[PDB]
């Protein structure tokens, strides 16, 4: 069937900048005819070419096209002028999850269990499609108007068929040891995020990047006594140095055992995005 007439920059009232990346700038714009708000990611063609990012941008547009799930940023359209590329993304009014971590300090058991499960569910879908986020962090986990998660940042993402290092704090050991990236690299990033939800801070913390990596490879981190145990036991089954021994991966017979964990005992996995999120303290 045909498509709706190609959108141009002139069809938008561009507002505040929402975020600034190395290669792009996300701006809040209002579609004039429909009065809808999108998060337009604006990338400069010369700059992408100069910095050899054409596969990065191509991959990003392609992955975002095959994603169709309530926990993921939707790509509504793409257009371009002489200089720039425009990507029409779904707009999350409540911003980063990190914002809410910094705000309330640390999450309670009900809240940690809710957003953790949402993240687990999102990762089950993504991986089900054979895609690795490769940079999953509280900075990439956005919060929409209705307080449900919306994962973004797919430039870094890898689509498997049968190279890159993410944010230091969430980097998996195999990336530092064998330069390797797998579905399980996202399951390490998840364990990190859960520890951040319960403790207020990520598990591997040090002066510079080099020191962080040393802790990661040495598995050097510790749980505060206050940490919920079932939450500790789950983090323990994810921050495993052997990648094939992480809860949620193919070698550990998939996502079933992960969802089956005692920390998700009271979770209705079935309709999470329809569920009313727990008030953040
Ligand atoms: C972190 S700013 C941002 N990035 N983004 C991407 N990359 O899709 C969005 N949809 C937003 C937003 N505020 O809605």
């Amino acid at each position: 069937p045909p498509q709706p007439r190609k959108k141009r920059p002139e069809d938008f009232k561009f507002g505040k900048i929402l975020g600034e990346g190395s290669f792009s700038t996300v701006v809040l714009a209002r579609e004039l005819a429909t009065s809808r708000e999108y998060a337009i990611k604006i990338l400069e063609k010369r700059h992408i070419i100069k910095e050899n990012k054409v596969p990065y941008v191509t991959r990003e547009r392609d992955v975002m096209s095959r994603l169709d799930h309530p926990f993921f940023v939707k790509l509504y359209f793409t257009f371009q002028d002489d200089e720039k590329l425009y990507f029409g993304l779904s707009y999350a009014k409540n911003g980063e999850l990190l914002k809410y971590i910094r705000k309330i300090g640390s999450f309670d058991e009900t809240c940690t269990r809710f957003y953790t499960a949402e993240i687990v569910s999102a990762l089950e879908y993504l991986h089900g499609k054979g895609i690795i986020h490769r940079d999953l962090k509280p900075e990439n986990i956005l919060l929409n108007e209705d307080m449900h998660i919306q994962i973004t940042d797919f430039g870094t993402a890898k689509v498997l068929s049968p190279s890159f290092v993410g944010t230091a704090q969430y980097v998996s050991p195999e990336l530092l040891t064998e330069k390797s990236a797998c579905k399980s690299s996202d399951l390490w990033a998840l364990g990190c995020i859960i520890y951040q939800l319960v403790a207020g801070l990520p598990p591997f913390r040090a002066g510079n990047e080099y020191l962080i990596f040393q802790k990661i490879i040495k598995l050097e981190y510790d749980f505060p006594e206050k940490f919920f145990p079932k939450a500790r036991d789950l983090v323990e089954k994810l921050l495993v140095l052997d990648a094939t021994k992480r809860l949620g991966c193919e070698e550990m017979e998939g996502y079933g055992p992960l969802k089956a964990h005692p920390f998700f005992e009271s979770v209705t996995w079935e309709n999470l995005h329809q569920q009313t999120p727990p008030k953040l303290t």
